[PDB]
């Protein structure tokens, strides 16, 4: 699973695969979340910026790493 109660996410991107930006709930341009745990639950009309991860923009989830929101968010694993 997906799941991770209590803890950051961590997940490394791959090549290929999405990734999760939000205008307003992200600290900065940084601030990413997975296809695991990016719930649209939490950004009904944000400003949502999903991208394909390539060579360059290789990184980790920041799902749970409170430090990187400036919103409480919930992860999609965790329902
Ligand atoms: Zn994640
Ligand atoms: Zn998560
Ligand atoms: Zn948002």
């Amino acid at each position: 699973v997906h799941k991770h109660t209590g803890r950051n996410c961590g997940r490394k991107f791959k090549i290929g695969e999405p990734l999760y930006r939000c205008h307003e709930c992200g600290c900065d341009d940084t601030c990413v979340l997975c296809i695991h745990c990016f719930n649209p639950k939490d950004h009904v009309n944000h400003h949502v910026c999903t991208d394909i991860c390539t060579e360059f923009t290789s990184g980790i989830c920041d799902c749970g790493d409170e430090e990187a929101w400036n919103s409480p968010l919930h992860c999609k694993a965790e329902e």
